[PDB]
């Protein structure tokens, strides 16, 4: 289905569709009252991303709601790719914008930064956080310009973060949304964000190597050492298992 | 039977020790290929300020080899930084890179 | 019902409030396991300098359990720290392990 | 599939099942013996949560 000839398609049950958004914003809406049916998966995807850009708009009209409000979720994510089923709550579940690229951490973009330089003072609480959708309380950047106190799991006087806006004080628990610092800083003095996420990049060995030697049975007797010693009887058993060669977790 | 799923961006860390005094710019940044500018990574353990999306006097980067002044983008290879820094003061610079 | 991956696995990280004194040295690093030498963090809230490739007098770093001064070798178990650093401030290790 | 029918569905390969446990648990005995053949996923997924 083309961008170029609707701003909408709708309700093709199996007919599966790879969307353009280029040329006008798709509205795609689907069937409706479904009648006891369900069961009945829907495919839309990308032969290309003009989603992100001009965006996707998904509805289930009134009906069955997609999920919660079925108010119209709208995709501005680049690659995806659609599968909702009509589902016995009268509910069609379509599973986190998974663009291939799969699963998800969207416009999350993994390991992120974004820095606060802080003016009229006070500015304590920073709103927000990053731009859209949420932060993440799994781990945690904030900064003086020096490396900010540990935030702690429990929150303390001693660990020195507010987390969201708290009247008086830090807030018990930490939203990601807003963030709190329980100092103002100054102006010139920047606060400086980030949550954790992304995973790392091993190098690992390029090359290395092993070799092994064994003698048998008592003509070692000696027990096996690295990947210097090795022992058996040899002709009891055939393979090896290698702890015997040196072994390092790459 | 296993979800594996996404994928993984690739952060490496190179210390810059200072010496010398001068030492305001830094080049190839990791000697392979270039850097990735959209998360800048330099410390002085304090971690220095954003380049940001609006290269600023507020933001204070040297960005590679500006004649005077310093260049208002950056680029990946060579970094520059305002300070002559401090021997011992320590420039410490990562990338979150696509590439390894 | 969308199914997610995950970071943690393969980003970790753990902070320090130091009392007493002493504590120039941290075991097990974090709870379990090996951390693995080639990316190191320690943060005084500066971000400690590099144990670097060589273990040196520039690198400040103890390293497992020295007896006397502190470990060339780094292993991942048990780490050191050539200060005691004081009461009030907080050092911070983050950990880089990938995953299979 | 529902589960009024059988307590138990069984063995029918490349057919997807949409299940529902709630008149009874499904007891989902797939084929054995199967020769060399592989080659065959089975479809069993919920059209809703029981």
């Amino acid at each position: 289905y083309n961008a170029s000839s609707g701003q909408t398609l709708t309700a093709e049950w199996g007919k599966s569709y790879a969307i353009n958004t280029s040329s006008g914003r798709v509205t795609i809406n689907l069937p409706k009252g479904t009648v006891n049916d369900y069961n009945k998966v829907i495919r839309a995807r990308d032969v290309f991303a003009t989603w992100n850009v001009n965006p996707v708009t998904l509805v289930a009209a009134s009906g069955d709601t997609i999920k919660g409000s079925a108010v119209p979720v709208e995709i501005n994510v680049r690659f995806s790719d659609l599968e909702l089923v009509y589902c016995a709550p009268g509910r069609w579940e379509y599973v986190k914008n998974k663009q291939i690229d799969k699963i998800t951490s969207s416009d999350i973009s993994n390991v992120a930064r974004k820095e606060f330089l802080v003016e009229v003072q006070g500015q304590t609480d920073f709103l927000d956080v990053f731009r859209g959708t949420s932060y993440n309380v799994n781990n945690i950047r904030v900064k003086h310009r020096g490396n900010e106190l540990y935030y702690g799991d429990v929150f303390s006087e001693n660990s020195d973060f507010g987390s969201p806006g708290e009247n008086e004080g830090e807030l018990v628990p930490l939203d990601g949304f807003n963030i709190r610092l329980r100092q103002p800083c100054n102006i010139g003095d920047t606060v400086q964000i980030e949550t954790f996420m992304d995973g790392v990049s091993q190098w690992r060995s390029s090359y290395t190597r092993r070799q092994i030697r064994l003698l048998d049975s008592k003509l070692t007797s000696k027990t096996s050492l690295e990947g210097s010693i090795y022992v058996t009887d040899l002709s009891t058993m055939k393979s090896i298992p290698f702890s015997a060669f040196g072994l390092i977790p790459g």
